């Protein structure tokens, strides 16, 4: 069988937490009032919500209202829980109410709204210091979520809203999110296809936050390389052999074997054989002024196929790639 794997680190904390926390299918939801809600216009339509721009007319503020579609309690109560969870933690969406939606018949979560710049002019426009300075964000966001027991399992460029103008960054969709148990199995049909990591291409259940890392150094692969998305598989096993070419696949059988997982037999005639490339190679005259040997260095160590050796997210807020950073 395949050997075990534990997180190295936040590896006990829901162990020690009273079970309430964790135990969302006990969770008892604490419902707002629908009408002090008025949908203004439909964002957009995601595998299992609709999501809208809306106002609650008991302040006139602006807010997002996401309706879930018809899926399991226990899915709807994960995600409900782990936003209570982790509300006011950095750069987390923060729930503000939740409602039962007369026509959909289902809960409609309601977040503070957050005016984003729209993603295709944030990835053409941001410079190398915004980069640093929205990852760093983005890793306050995700130590925080790990800290607390959970791993957000499907971080992308369109899970990370961005107002540029205040320079405010928020983490959302924790729809696919889980908590962390030593030893627990996982279902690997999580996350974008560009932003898998190897864990789940190989079909380990054992893994853990380190996941998430993963996803992370995918997203800055694009922004400093300006290929987006960098990782560009047809499917899931395209998806393997695109990294293989990457990272080499001596070291892939390295991970494989420290874990004792064998490889889907489909891929005897797809790998091939790939020595590692130094990440130099998708350096060029376009891409060059968001690249620096600080964040050549951070990159290759989030993107390691062991997800036992990605730098945890309080180790990279420690890289040199962040001290040009201004630090509030
Ligand atoms: C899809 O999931 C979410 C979307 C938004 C906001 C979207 C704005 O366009 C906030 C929280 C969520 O969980």
């Amino acid at each position: 069988g395949p050997v075990p794997s534990r997180a190295r680190v936040y590896t006990d904390v829901n162990t020690h937490r009273p079970r309430e926390y964790w135990d969302y299918e006990s969770h008892v939801v604490e419902w707002g009032n629908q009408d002090d809600y008025q949908l203004v216009r439909k964002l957009g339509r995601g595998k299992y919500s609709e999501v809208f721009e809306a106002i609650n007319i008991t302040n006139n503020e602006k807010v997002v209202v996401k309706i879930l579609k018809p899926v399991k309690k226990k899915k709807i109560k994960r995600e409900i829980k782990i936003l209570e969870n982790l509300r006011g933690g950095p750069n987390i969406i923060t729930l503000a109410d939740i409602v039962k939606d007369p026509v959909s018949r289902t809960p409609a979560l309601v977040f503070e709204h957050v005016n984003n710049t729209d993603f295709k002019q944030l990835y053409q426009t941001l410079t190398d210091y915004d980069i640093r300075f929205y990852m760093y964000e983005i890793l306050k966001a995700l130590d925080y979520c790990h800290s607390m027991g959970i791993m957000h399992r499907d971080v992308k460029p369109h899970n990370v809203m961005i107002d540029h103008e205040h320079r405010k960054l928020r983490l959302i969709d924790w729809g696919l999110a889980e908590f962390y148990h030593p030893g627990q199995e996982y279902n690997v049909r999580v996350a974008s296809r560009y932003f898998k990591g190897p864990e789940l291409l190989v079909d380990y259940q054992m893994y853990d936050y380190s996941l998430d890392m993963w996803s992370l150094g995918c997203m800055l692969a694009s922004m400093i390389f300006r290929k987006e998305p960098f990782f560009h598989g047809h499917d899931n096993y395209d998806q393997l052999v695109r990294i293989a070419k990457v990272l080499g696949t001596e070291d892939l059988y390295d991970y494989i074997d420290k874990y004792n997982i064998e490889l889907d037999p489909r891929f005897n005639d797809i790998l091939g054989r790939h020595s590692r490339k130094r990440w130099e190679r998708f350096v060029h005259s376009e891409n060059q002024h968001l690249v620096s040997p600080e964040a050549l260095d951070f990159l290759d160590k989030l993107l390691r196929y062991d997800h036992q050796s990605r730098l945890t997210a309080r180790e990279a807020m420690e890289h040199p790639y962040f001290y040009t950073v201004v630090k509030d």
